[PDB]
């Protein structure tokens, strides 16, 4: 019925995953580059060199963004842009671009949301261990520090990491996503690392910036498949390494026990050294919520030995991720207690369904997102009204976009686009969000 007052309204999207024109201006390459293009790592082979050619639309992208009401946009910034050698040299093109950027969102009146680090390291830091050698806490404090240098003023709201789970078990456990490694050990190693440069990049934050400075992790329930004991310690073993790994350091509860019993010989206690950098104090959490998991004990899919089991009757998406908005209620009502009265950003969320390739008569009717869009809004709201104290959201995505190694098949956006043509098309699920906003959800 009312959101609070206030509410923010917004839609998210990701550098590599619309900007394209990863080498432009001096642009040194990222992960991702080498990753795309090197055979066989992908659905399909397709890459995000032209991706939605958002580099060079970002005018028309932000007059399109005045045009769907839009109050808030959360993007992510090209490391590589910044420091084409990640360290050293700082090409001031793309630190331009960014810098632009937020000029022009803040002059349609949209508040910029803005991820430092959303997946795309570049690659010359990954030449010198990526997210393997620990000087990475130092490298990401230089880089963050450029960044609010000079935009902490118009940029209010920051986050460090964007889902550093899926960073990991993607990238690190099973090779799915850049840079493609494989290895049980490489995963802690990388999770403790990525909590280090954030607490790095708060701690950097806090002598340079006067605003505000957050995180943004994933959270999937977990649901035992059976009620056998095998199941059950599977679902508890899933919703330890997924959930609680990272928010947990974070907010200094150190890191679950599960850790040490799903890894073994694979993992180390942290030093208090790492966990006093990790614990930094922050001022918003993000949250991207999608889906929840049903688990089952796998003994073949070591080191989690965890697999998901589909629910018959259940509605899935083009990702295989189950509608279960029930699951983003229960979400931000667990962060509230285990984790604090810390404020609440929904930074990610939405759905993605078949969606014909171009569109006709200048319309585009997803019927399946609108009702998914419709079934999270409401639960949002059941969640602010348990206490839950959200200030905002963010629809994933404000376009069709890449999605990584699945490709431009799986389109999360609220505005279609017409890859052929770069057409933006606003779907039925955007003219309902603008409707959303506008009344702030009394709509619904």
């Amino acid at each position: 019925i009312k959101f609070p007052d206030q509410f923010l309204w917004g839609a998210a999207t990701s550098a590599y995953q619309i900007e394209g024109s990863p080498l432009a201006d001096g642009a040194g390459p990222s992960i991702w580059h080498r990753f795309v293009h090197s055979p066989g790592l992908t659905a399909k082979g397709e890459t995000g060199d032209i991706a939605c050619d958002h580099y060079n639309r970002y005018r028309d992208d932000i007059a399109l963004m005045r045009s769907l009401g839009l109050q808030a946009y959360r993007f992510s910034v090209n490391w590589g842009r910044i420091f084409p050698d990640g360290t050293g040299r700082l090409n001031s093109a793309g630190l331009d671009f960014y810098e632009r950027l937020v000029d022009a969102l803040l002059e349609a009146g949209i508040e910029p949301l803005a991820t430092l680090y959303h997946w795309d390291l570049p690659a010359a830091l990954d030449d010198r261990g990526g997210w393997l050698n620990p000087e990475i806490a130092h490298w990401f404090a230089d880089y963050a520090g450029a960044m609010f240098e000079r935009l902490d003023g118009r940029v209010k709201r920051w986050a460090t990491l964007n889902e550093p789970w899926v960073i990991t078990d993607g990238g690190y456990l099973h090779g799915a996503l850049a840079p493609g490694h494989r290895n049980v050990f490489e995963a802690p190693i990388a999770s403790r690392n990525l909590m280090l440069a954030h607490g790095a990049a708060v701690q950097r934050y806090r002598q340079a910036g006067k605003h505000e400075i957050g995180l943004v992790v994933n959270i999937e329930p977990k649901y035992p498949a059976s009620e056998s004991d095998s199941d059950r310690n599977a679902a508890a073993r899933s919703d330890a390494y997924m959930n609680r790994q990272y928010l947990d350091p974070a907010f200094g509860l150190g890191c679950p026990t599960e850790m040490a019993e799903i890894f073994g010989p694979a993992w180390r206690d942290w030093t208090a050294e790492e966990l006093a950098l990790a614990a930094q104090p922050i001022d918003w959490l993000g949250i991207n919520y999608y889906t929840r998991g049903v688990m089952k004990h796998d003994d073949a899919k070591p080191p989690v030995r965890a697999d998901y089991v589909r629910q018959p009757g259940a509605t899935y998406t083009e990702t295989g991720w189950e509608v279960f908005e029930q699951g983003l209620t229960e979400t931000l009502l667990w962060v509230k207690e285990r984790y604090g009265d810390i404020p609440l950003y929904v930074t990610e969320n939405g759905s993605a369904f078949d969606d014909p390739p171009t569109a006709q008569g200048g319309r585009l009717e997803d019927p399946a997102r609108v009702d998914y869009l419709e079934r999270h809004l409401r639960a949002v709201h059941a969640a602010i009204a348990g206490g839950a104290d959200v200030r905002g959201y963010m629809a994933w995505s404000l376009l069709d976009n890449l999605e990584w190694s699945l490709g431009f098949s799986k389109r999360f956006g609220i505005v279609h686009i017409d890859f052929e043509t770069q057409q933006r098309t606003p779907k039925d699920s955007a003219r309902l969000y603008s409707t959303v906003i506008a009344s702030n959800g009394a709509v619904l």
